[PDB]
């Protein structure tokens, strides 16, 4: 996250980090035994570390639970990120508590001026590179179709929006990808892709969870 803010422990209760040795990736808990991220995130051998605030300290309110399974969306396309969405399955359900909750699915799709809470360990520079070990947060206002489109033109699908400030210096950035844009409190968008991190006129693209849920449910009412 780039021109953020610490979040302050374990606010986020329901952000992820996706573990592979190291932080790679964020998610989202939707329910004690699955995370949504980013298809882009796929690896093999995944371990979800929940109740994370400094992923570089153990602090005491962790839980780091091996997924048994992962599922990337069926239309997935990793040359245009269009269904940039996955599901994690845990092999053993989380013990769900202040510092670690779920997140609600949406019902109506967020509308275009709301502001979202987008978070991650993701690199903190537009030009160059610094990781944080804790949370970092940003909130952003999800453009319109339009505004996206003109910023990304022949680029942007239905199932993508653009959140941030086309002014530059706020935005998500490498590694916060596939976690949490939260819009009304629920879950409204997946870190996806964008040009650089924080550029002027090249704000965030991200995965439009909505258009998401009949797949999400019927595939944790089946795994
Ligand atoms: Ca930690």
């Amino acid at each position: 996250i780039v021109g953020g803010y610490t979040c302050g422990a374990n606010t986020v209760p329901y952000q992820v980090s996706l573990n592979s040795g190291y932080h790679f990736c964020g998610g989202s808990l939707i329910n004690s035994q699955w995370v949504v991220s980013a298809a882009h995130c796929y690896k093999s051998g995944i371990q979800v570390r929940l109740g994370e605030d400094n992923i570089n300290v153990v602090e005491g309110n962790e839980q780091f639970i091996s997924a048994s399974k992962s599922i990337v969306h069926p239309s997935y396309n990793s040359n245009t990120l269009n269904n940039d969405i996955m599901l994690i399955k845990l092999k053993s359900a989380a013990s769900l508590n202040s510092r670690v909750a779920s997140i609600s699915l949406p019902t109506s799709c967020a509308s275009a001026g709301t502001q979202c809470l987008i978070s991650g360990w993701g690199n903190t520079k537009s030009s160059g590179t610094s990781y944080p070990d804790v949370l970092k947060c940003l909130k952003a206002p999800i453009l319109s179709d339009s505004s996206c489109k003109s910023a990304y033109p022949g680029q942007i699908t239905s199932n993508m929006f653009c959140a941030g400030y086309l002014e530059g210096g706020k935005d998500s950035c490498q590694g916060d990808s596939g976690g949490p844009v939260v819009c009304s409190g629920k879950l409204q968008g997946i870190v996806s892709w964008g040009s650089g991190c924080a550029q002027k006129n090249k704000p965030g693209v991200y995965t439009k969870v909505c258009n998401y849920v009949s797949w999400i449910k019927q595939t944790i009412a089946s795994n």
